[PDB]
């Protein structure tokens, strides 16, 4: 014991079959969208490029919606 810190594994991909379909993303998290309408959000795209960053976790779009990205570079 001396630092605090986990890793397991590190890099994951895990795709073969599936395919990039846009048609995917909007009948999934398609409630949340509209969550987000509310919560403080509208711009849908938006929502969804956050929520299928977050596996959908309207939660951590919130976050991501609110302006909190991160990295930074251009």
């Amino acid at each position: 014991g001396s630092s605090g810190s986990s890793g397991a594994r590190a890099c994951s991909q895990s795709s073969q079959t599936a395919l990039p379909t846009s048609l995917f993303t909007e009948g999934r998290y398609q409630q949340e969208l509209e969550e987000l309408k509310a919560l403080g959000f509208a711009n849908r795209d938006a929502n969804l490029q956050a929520l299928v960053a977050t596996d959908g976790d309207i939660h951590a779009a919130i976050e991501m919606l609110l302006g909190a990205s991160g990295p930074s570079s251009g």
